[PDB]
Parts: structure tokens; C-alpha cells; sequence
């Protein structure tokens, strides 16, 4: 559901809501007003409201006095199923419809009809503020293969209704009810609420116009996408096994069982297959996971590794050195690696590595390691040029290699900068194959990658970087 997230609420409003409408164990999560980019977990315990900081600079959701999580929905689920104790028992539900995909706010019946004509199909819908009745709403549906129907939504004592029957405490409750139990028109027409009207899918050539519309917008679009993360709470059982605990960099940032990379000749690595050319999104190696990392690269026939972290950042180990020094030969378990040559560029270093299995002459292949070294400690690069140029080179290397396996992409936890690189690369690959005249949907593409690994793309800063990267790529064409 993800109803416990309140997007437009202050700390005082949150305390008031938990005191007057909540009980002990009641909680909500919201964006931090005193430091944008951060979040606050507001909890009621023994008659009083406490506020707990969640930070995210781009790698994970770091909860004060708690753990590091891939998403807020994953954090909430962990504490619900599990300096004294704070109990998360009861979500305080938000009635605000702003982050709902179908909510459009200020829109006319003429304009809603135009948008439903252009992008709509049978069962496409939206909810907008009423023109004639200020404070009321309008549900606009498309039916057929075709027509558009407008259903008036009355707001009477902050409860919503369609003229009769049930009175709902929020537009969400009304939308959910009439989605399960569709309204039938007198003459037979079933007003099916199949899917919300798409607004994010744009033609590639027109990216500059949307970036301008969102630069006035980016925050609202991202948060609508974040609201959809509750649909991606897939099982991560293999990652929770006792034998696999110390193979994870962050205890609760785990690979989905259905997409994890299974090792066949144990079977565990914290990595997932990303299918849009495919990728392996993984974490930075631990001392005890270097061998399994090389077994993964060898088994998957990967010929290209993208590393988007320094070994050490802010005096903390982000990835152990899994490759030999230049000209040196090392043995990592059954795997053998030679670092043939290192090439230094402005933003990155290329390492030409020869990988083979010990005792097997013929299994040798070149593995090209692209190590981006200039990504800032916090946030995203100011300009996308460097990232795009690095990515163009990586794409060309992979393209030149006959039957190359997935491209391996890693940072620290392997969800933020990793998620960001993979998404930019997916969107650009669409534009190089189709041209300026093609459709691109940034939130749709992210949602698709997020169903394959938790919290792929962590922040609004990264979200805006993906848009700026795409815009830059289209501009230099
Ligand atoms: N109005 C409006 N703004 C939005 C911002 C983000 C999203 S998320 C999304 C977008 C496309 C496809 C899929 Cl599958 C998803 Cl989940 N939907 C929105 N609708």
C-alpha cells in the first residue's frame, strides 16, 4: 500500500496527527523539511512523538540507531516483522492523493479528454480537481477499443462519494473500491479502471521541453515512482541464510531470489541479472567474496566490468582490491587473473585483465575493467559529460566482443550509482538503436530495473542526473 508515507507534511503536523489520530506504536515516514534529500521516521511511544533521521547520499537509506536499507518500504517491512526499544506497529495512513499515478490536480474536462485521446486505451483513467464545483473532483475514464466518461466526485466533510452508496476517507479508498467493483452505466457500459493515464512517456527529441517543465517537477515525479516500490517486495531468502550472511556488505541489502546470480561449479553472490545486452548489478567485493566474484565473471562469460566507486571513500572501505597490480598474476581460488595493462584517462582507469581457470589452458579470455574514479563522495557529478563519455567507451568495448556475457556493474552496495549507470545506459541504447524519433519513459524503465534488484536508483538527485544525462546525449547527436 505504502500509505504510511506523507509527502507534504511538516514535523509539527506529523506529531499532531500521531497524537490525535494515532496510538502507541503508530508511525509514519515523511521527507525532511529541515534538510531536503533526507527523510524522518516519526514514531509514537508511551504518549510522545519521536523523530528518527534517515539519510541517503545515494548508496542506501541509513536509519539513525538502525540499519542500511535499499528502500523505505523494505525498512518498514523489516521493523514491522522484527537507548531503548522503538516499536513500529501501526502505519498512520496518508489521505493525500499527490503521489498517485492517476492524480492530475488542475486539469480541464477538455484537456483530460485530449490526453485520454492521445495516450489512453480501454480502461485508462485519471482524477482531477473539479472546475464548476471548487473542492470536488472528476474521475475521467476511456472505454471502447471509443469514448470518455466524466464521473463527479463529491467532497462532503472530507469524505468522497460518486452520488450514492459508500463515503470514503480518501480519493485512494474511492479509486481502490471502484477499481475492484467497477461502476456500471445505465445502458450497460462498465466503467473499468484498468490502468492510470501515462504522463511520463515522452518522445526523445522533446527531452529539453520536459526537463524545462520539471525544472520549474522532478521531486513530484520521483516521489510518484517511489510510491510504486511497495509492489516490488520480492523474496530475498537465499540472502538471509546463515551461510550467506557474511557474503553481504550490508546485512539487509539483499538480492531477489528470482533474479540472483546462481554459482554452479557454494552458489551465492550478492548480485542480480538486469534485463532491459544485459547486466549484473552487484556490490563491491568483500575479502571473503573476491573468489566468488571471479567465479561469477567466469561462469557468466562477462568481458566488461564497470566499477563506480574508489576502493576507499570518506575513510571507509567501499570495495576490496579484487584485481592484481599492473603486470602481476594472481590466483583467486580456481580462478587466475593477470593485469596486462592499465590505461589512465581523466575520469577513469581501464585495466586489461586476462582471466582463466587454473589447470585449464583454453579457458583464457580478456576482461576489461572500467574504473570510474571521480564520482563525488555525496550526490551526483555537476555535469554528465564525463559519465556519458565513459559509458560510450564501455558500450563500444562490449559491442566489439563476439558473444560477450552481461556487463558487470558495481559500486559499494550496488543499487545507487550502479542503478543510475545501468538506467542511463539502457535509455541511451534505445536512442542509438532508434534515433531522436523514439519514445522514452524514465520512471517506467527504473520500475522495470527495480523489479530485478532492490532500490536501483536511490535518490532524486540521481533521478535528475539520469534526465540530464539523456538530454546531454540527445544534444550532442
Ligand atoms: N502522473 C504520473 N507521474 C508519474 C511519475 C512516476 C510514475 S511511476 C511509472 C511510470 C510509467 C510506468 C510505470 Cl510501470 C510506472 Cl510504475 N507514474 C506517474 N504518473
Amino acid at each position: 500500500s505504502r500509505r504510511w508515507f506523507h509527502p507534504n507534511i511538516t514535523g509539527v503536523e506529523a506529531e499532531n496527527l500521531l497524537l490525535t489520530r494515532g496510538v502507541d506504536g503508530s508511525f509514519l515516514a515523511r521527507p525532511s523539511k529541515s534538510n531536503p534529500g533526507d527523510f524522518t521516521l516519526s514514531v509514537r511511544r508511551n504518549g510522545a512523538v519521536t523523530h528518527i533521521k534517515i539519510q541517503n547520499t545515494g548508496d542506501y537509506y541509513d536509519l539513525y540507531g538502525g540499519e542500511k536499507f535499499a528502500t523505505l518500504a523494505e525498512l518498514v517491512q523489516y521493523y514491522m516483522e522484527h537507548g531503548d526499544v522503538i516499536e513500529l506497529k501501526y502505519p498512520l495512513n496518508c489521505a493525500d492523493p499527490t503521489s498517485e499515478r492517476w492524480f492530475h490536480g488542475h486539469l480541464s474536462g477538455k484537456e483530460a479528454e485530449k490526453l485520454l485521446t492521445e495516450k489512453g486505451k480501454h480502461g485508462s483513467f485519471l482524477v482531477r480537481e473539479s472546475q464548476s464545483h471548487p473542492g470536488d473532483f472528476v474521475l475521467s475514464v476511456r472505454t471502447g477499443d471509443s469514448k470518455v466518461t466524466h464521473v463527479m466526485i463529491r467532497c462532503q466533510e472530507l469524505k468522497y462519494d460518486v452520488g450514492g452508496g459508500e463515503r470514503f476517507d480518501s480519493l485512494t479508498d474511492l479509486v481502490e473500491h471502484y477499481k475492484k467493483n467497477p461502476m456500471v452505466e445505465t445502458l450497460g457500459t462498465v466503467l473499468q479502471l484498468k490502468q492510470p493515464l501515462n504522463t511520463t512517456r515522452i518522445n526523445a527529441a522533446e527531452i529539453e521541453s520536459r526537463v524545462r517543465e520539471l525544472s520549474k517537477g522532478f521531486w513530484e515525479e520521483f516521489e510518484t515512482l517511489q510510491q510504486q516500490e511497495c509492489k516490488l517486495l520480492y523474496s530475498r531468502k537465499e540472502g538471509q541464510r546463515q551461510e550467506n550472511k557474511n557474503k553481504n556488505r550490508y546485512k539487509n541489502i539483499l538480492p531477489f531470489d528470482h533474479t540472483r546470480v546462481v554459482l554452479h561449479d557454494s552458489d551465492y553472490i550478492n548480485a542480480n541479472i538486469i534485463m532491459p545486452k544485459s547486466y549484473i548489478a552487484t556490490q563491491g567485493c568483500l575479502q571473503n567474496t573476491v573468489n566468488d566474484f571471479w567465479r561469477m565473471v567466469f561462469q557468466e562469460n562477462s568481458r566488461v566490468i564497470v566499477m563506480t566507486t574508489k576502493e576507499v571513500e570518506r575513510g571507509k572501505s567501499k570495495c576490496v582490491k579484487y584485481w592484481p597490480d599492473e603486470y602481476a598474476l594472481k590466483e583467486y581460488g580456481v580462478m587466475r587473473v593477470r593485469n596486462v595493462k592499465e590505461s589512465a584517462a581523466h575520469d577513469y582507469t581501464l585495466r586489461e585483465l586476462k582471466l582463466s581457470k587454473v589447470g585449464q589452458g583454453n579457458t583464457e579470455r580478456t576482461v576489461w575493467q572500467y574504473h570510474f574514479r571521480t564520482w563525488p563522495d555525496h550526490g551526483v557529478p555537476s555535469d554528465p559529460g564525463g559519465v556519458l563519455d565513459f559509458l560510450e567507451e564501455v558500450h563500444h568495448k562490449q559491442e566489439s566482443i563476439m558473444d560477450a556475457g552481461p556487463v558487470v556493474v558495481h559500486c559499494s552496495a550496488g543499487i545507487g550509482r550502479t542503478g543510475t549507470f545501468i538506467v542511463i545506459d539502457i535509455l541511451i541504447d534505445i536512442i542509438r538503436e532508434k534515433g531522436v524519433d523514439c519514445d522514452i519513459d524514465v520512471p517506467k524503465t527504473i520500475q522495470m530495473v527495480r523489479s530485478q534488484r532492490s532500490g536501483m536508483v536511490q535518490t532524486e538527485a540521481q533521478y535528475r542526473f539520469i534526465y540530464m544525462a539523456v538530454q546531454h546525449y540527445i544534444e550532442t547527436l
